[PDB]
């Protein structure tokens, strides 16, 4: 979850730090997921942004 492996030494205490959010993470050394793709996340389960349109005729704005 967001946590990707760095070190490719030791195979016992390799150093783990946090991948950012809108990155691939599938992988334990890749992240870097593709470019203006799925900004959420893009290697689980169709995780797809949603443009958020202005149409809902019971929002605050509407």
């Amino acid at each position: 979850n967001e946590v990707k492996s760095v070190q490719p030494g030791e195979v016992c205490c390799w150093l783990c730090i946090p991948c950012q959010p809108y990155e691939y993470r599938l992988d334990e050394f890749t992240c870097a997921d593709c470019g203006l793709g799925y900004w959420p996340n893009a290697s689980l389960t169709g995780c797809f942004e949603l443009p958020q349109e202005y149409i809902r005729w019971g929002d605050a704005w509407a």
